[PDB]
């Protein structure tokens, strides 16, 4: 069995002063296509693929590719998966629900270099030999996350350096918590970063979080950033703040909206500050097919 | 939302004197397959992003990549695309029927140079931020095509060329009207190409048409064609004559015929006379799946 | 209508001093995928066009793409093929029968260099415009194939070098006999291979066989394999051993194992030797989806 989804988002994209002879505002817009391809069993075991053709605008050549197989197992709850896998630090939960705008961005998201499903080919090389190993579990409530990656598997294991990273998250109807340690994140030796995060849903139709950061080598430092969002029945308010210990650094906020206009159709905008004092803006629409 | 479509076709192609120790004839074919992705909504609005994979006899690498995408939101018979976008001078009708041939083509084609939608990707790194917007809208038995074009949307506008193009056609059951104008047709300034064309349907089973146009700065200058075709049943018969302003120019012609082997199976064939007394010649097979 | 199957496996692969440097063992996994367009006709005739998207650890830019299509005509038993063909020495019966493991390898198979489907693009540009037609007809228990490839269409014939091969098997329910015969084998002048193989079924779990190969060019000379399974139910045990007429080479030989987990999951294992004393080991998965 093979199955096709994916989506498309279009509308503005704003950067003040996004660099002379260039143009502030540019029309953004993805396309999105996974294919999965699975092979289930009566033993109750289920071996899947995917696949990802994803285009930009911008991307070189003004075409569109695959990117490298991911391959995976499950059975009782428990999911492995091999060779372009996901990975723990990108995984858990909370980590980004500061994002906004159609291009769910936030100068709030960490700040750190880790690595993380590749959706796209890469011309310099480097991804060539990239392999990993990802294994889930979900004890109902509790999720588990481990991921290994070696960005080349072909060179003897003590010349290169591998990340490894391990989280958990857990939710009852009210409160969540999330954790997350990665080593040598990025394949960056000392490069260990570290996640912590609550978030208290305060009605049915609010939240608001608390994500810490320990942003490894980054310049940022260690990095806590605040947000929350609102429900009014099919407009969503998001908002949030952001700090990090760099000398100098400006604190980032943003404010921004959703409107669920229909099942798999949502309208999004938003007007974002940065740590170095950038503007950005955006407002677009995201399709589910 | 995610429907596949596409043909594939084959046969023989031939061109006399193609070239000093190259074959005059060679087996030309083509795989072309379009993935569409749609997003209904009971709002009566609809989302939709396209993409394609074509690969021809000949094509660098012997291989097959997508394009850039193409996004759309269609509503009350209005319709605005973003990204590769189809344009007006493309769009209109009348314009390429007088095409023969399972390659479809016919030198009474216009001669100037304008953008239409890119089915490949391209390595010169032209289109990487090629964008367009185009909106058409069917006023029952008339449509309305606009395409607005920009080559590069990162630069400031007053540092490119963007192309502009109108186009209207009408049409009853016995007689067919086209017009369209493109101002900097190809990102080429004071390249303003335009085409006139009317068409009578003489009959159920034939037409006869007669197109005009102003080919910008091309060499060509302007050009009228003069085709016709005739249906006896499963097979059609096609003709057609053009000349262009284009000083020693020979007359343009050719006469080829078409046969409905299946629904979905097509078998066409023709030869040609191109203005530089070129002569070409084809017949292959063409299936839709 | 288009369909769209394909497969995924992986596992571990092992080569004993794989290189100073190099890891001896490593992850090896491919994803496959076949889109496959038909139009069929009540006339009984069949029109198809195919594509591969196929990723292998290791393949540059960690990126997939799509391969040069393939095109044919089906009627009666009888089907005729262009472009990226199926060849006669590469199609025929059992003389690949020896292969075992995951990754389906065997120093059994034949030495020689030959065309055969290209699943993926070429750098190189060697494929550019290699362009082939393949004819194959089922006269019940007897199988034909015809193939003829012309690395480079566009040239004139008698610059480059063809390759045509002719083969032929058969097969009741306890014998089967395969020739096949390719003379300037993978465009190469002189390079003339054949292969003749008969295998036994002295039971319905198992099956002896012998192939005998002449590797054209190939410095391994003439060649022999001996091969053999049997069915324990579930579980398939597989062995074979192979010479060649090259001064000092080692008898090549492997023993290994597949196990149907399930309808499309295989598990399949071996190691082997090779005709220079090469150590080979691999154990994985592979699901048909």
């Amino acid at each position: 069995e093979i199955s096709l989804n994916g989506y498309g988002r279009f509308g503005l994209q704003y950067v003040e002063d996004r660099g002379v002879g260039l143009e502030d505002t540019i029309i953004s817009s993805r396309l999105r296509i996974n294919i999965v391809g699975t092979t289930e069993t009566d033993q109750g075991v289920t071996f899947g693929a995917k696949l990802r053709m994803q285009w930009d605008d911008g991307d070189a050549f003004a075409g569109t590719a695959g990117n490298a197989a991911q391959f995976w197992t499950s059975y009782n709850g428990v999911t492995v998966s091999v060779g372009n896998v996901d990975t723990a630090f990108d995984s858990v939960a909370l980590t980004y629900d500061s994002e906004m705008g159609y291009e769910a961005s936030s100068f709030g998201d960490a700040q750190s270099s880790f690595f993380a499903y590749n959706s796209k080919y890469d011309a310099s090389g480097a991804l060539d030999n990239y392999n990993g190993i990802a294994v889930t579990y979900s004890i109902s409530g509790v999720n588990l996350y481990l991921s290994y990656v070696d960005p080349d598997q072909t060179v003897d294991s003590s010349l290169v350096t591998e990340e490894f990273g391990i989280a958990a998250d857990w939710s009852n109807d009210m409160i969540s918590l999330a954790a997350a340690y990665t080593t040598d994140a990025g394949g960056i030796v000392d490069n260990d970063i570290a996640f912590v995060g609550a978030a208290y849903k305060f009605n049915d139709a609010g939240t608001v979080g608390l994500n810490w950061y320990d942003n490894g080598l980054s310049t940022a430092g260690d990095q806590v950033t605040l947000y929350g969002n609102y429900a009014f029945g099919a407009t969503t308010v998001r908002a949030y703040v952001s700090d990090i210990d760099r000398a100098g650094a400006d604190t980032a906020y943003g404010i921004g909206a959703d409107y669920q206009f229909a099942e798999g159709v949502k309208v999004s905008g938003s007007v974002q500050s940065g740590f170095a004092n950038e503007t950005v803006a955006d407002v677009g629409v995201r399709f589910d097919f």
